[PDB]
């Protein structure tokens, strides 16, 4: 059995889940081989997995795939280094905090012949499976999505339109490419609220709000209105199941060339579309 | 805006279905389990009420029938519910003859409803893996053995049908297959079916179903390619809601989320297998 060598860079929340998924038996994982991890800190060994240096990780012929799971701000730096070193790259969203940087990195992967992949577990959640099915038949009059959470260090996870690009990705996936009508932002040092206004190609208004402050329980609130009727809640649709694993599975399919050019292009377009809006929003 | 569902036949399959309908899941959000139908008088499984075949066919409220009874009665129930105007999900094998399947597909088509043969075996982790391993390859020779306990042929049918799941793997992994030969041993409480198939590129696949007492339900698999071989599926973890996952495909059909191209490819495959099961039963 021919397995790709993997190293997980940044052993945080995201990183731990990846290591655990690699180490447990699954179809995706059968094709991979976790050779070690890279951390800014001196950890030694997580689950019999050894720490290894950035230096030795880029060097190694054994290592063919880098999972970048560090804070958003360092993503761009690491992606570039691993692509230049000749490795395939999986990176958690947002892949970068600028459109131009994303463009450069895709173009580099393309040139170096490797897969670059922005993880999007939000598209694999139950809540979204349901919405994908509910929206199918419909023509949206107006709609709104609010996400609340605790404070987040912008110096390392970036501006909220980037840190919450997942919410945007929903709206884009559900309703096509969107354009920016306006965007306001309140800050107050440890609170913050971002109010965005988007339109769909058929010119119908979507509202997007991210609120982050202390005492705020991570939550999602959603309301869609169509010509046929409205949806005020997602109903109880059960708990999310291995969203990260599932994303690994898409990545391995890429490594194996199981997706079409048509498909890989649609995805690239979408990712850039969002990164761009995040930027357009941050300007306004 | 939920479809009314009734589960016909409360066995192992039927229990799973009712549990999955009762629990909160994306699929299920679109369905509404109205009742079940049983040859026996059960009363109420989980606050779900028993309802007659008669009142089940009558009801405007009931729009979908899940047929989960023994394979022998599938063809009977499918026809009745399709005639009564209901969409139909049926567990494999949908029928025990090619001809019957063709008629029932043609009936659904004419009545404008979805008919769906369940194939949870395509949703197993073991298959997820094979789907990826096979992708790059050119198969020299290959073999698949499945063992289990005895099974009443009068009610689950001939083994090529009761194990059409195994065939559906080989077909799904290696394209449409042809029959070169097929032998069968019996000693009444034991049985072994040895089949030989070829792929379009004319390379040999062996398929064996063994059923007898004291035999632990098991699968054994060996593929040889021009590049190398595969003697085991490695530990790939346990299966996860294969039935729910099938329901999901069914609902996607109810919402028309699949293309004509896709729905066609699936009908073709299903019939290709039912046909082979028949050609094997002949020989
Ligand atoms: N985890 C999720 O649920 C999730 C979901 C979607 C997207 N993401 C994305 O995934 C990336 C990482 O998110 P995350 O939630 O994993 O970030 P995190 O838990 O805050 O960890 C990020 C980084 O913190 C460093 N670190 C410093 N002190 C640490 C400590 N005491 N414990 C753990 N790590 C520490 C690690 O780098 P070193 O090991 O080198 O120090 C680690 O890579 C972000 O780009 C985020 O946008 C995460
Ligand atoms: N088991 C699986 O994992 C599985 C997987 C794929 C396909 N299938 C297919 O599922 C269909 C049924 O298979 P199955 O495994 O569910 O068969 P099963 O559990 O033996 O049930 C079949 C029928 O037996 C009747 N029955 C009579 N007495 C019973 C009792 N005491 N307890 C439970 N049921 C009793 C039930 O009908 P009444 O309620 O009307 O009495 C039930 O519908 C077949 O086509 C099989 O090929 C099963």
């Amino acid at each position: 059995m021919r397995k790709f060598g993997v190293v997980v860079v940044g052993v945080g929340r995201a990183g731990s889940v990846r290591m655990r998924d690699l180490r447990n038996p699954h179809p995706s994982s059968a094709f991979l081989n976790l050779i070690g991890f890279v951390s800014r800190r001196e950890l030694g060994s997580i689950d019999g997995v050894q720490q290894i240096s950035l230096e030795d990780a880029l060097s190694s012929q054994e290592v063919e795939v880098a999972y970048i799971c560090s804070e958003s701000s360092s993503h761009e730096d690491y992606i570039r280094q691993f692509l230049n070193a000749g490795k395939h790259v999986l990176v958690e969203y947002p892949m970068t905090l600028s459109l131009a940087a994303a463009q450069e990195l895709w173009e580099l992967a393309e040139q170096k012949g490797k897969v670059l992949h922005e993880e999007h577990v939000e598209l694999l959640m139950e809540e979204f499976a349901f919405l994908k099915k509910e929206v199918v038949g419909k023509d949206l009059l107006k709609g709104s999505l609010l996400f609340t959470a605790g404070p987040l260090e912008e110096e390392r996870f970036g501006f909220p339109a980037f840190s919450g690009i997942s919410r945007l990705t929903w709206l884009v996936s559900l309703f096509g490419e969107l354009s920016l009508v306006s965007a306001t932002l309140e800050e107050r040092k440890q609170y913050m609220k971002m109010t965005v206004c988007l339109e769909t190609e058929k010119k119908s208004p979507l509202s997007w709000i991210e609120e982050k402050g202390p005492g705020l329980k991570r939550n999602r609130y959603l309301s869609f209105h169509f010509k046929s009727g409205s949806l005020e809640n997602v109903p109880n649709v059960g708990v999310n199941k291995n969203i990260f694993l599932k994303d690994q599975n898409i990545f391995v399919q890429k490594l194996l060339g199981q997706f079409s050019e048509k498909e890989l292009a649609a995805e690239k377009k979408r990712i850039l579309h969002c990164l761009g809006l995040a930027e357009e929003i941050q300007k306004y």
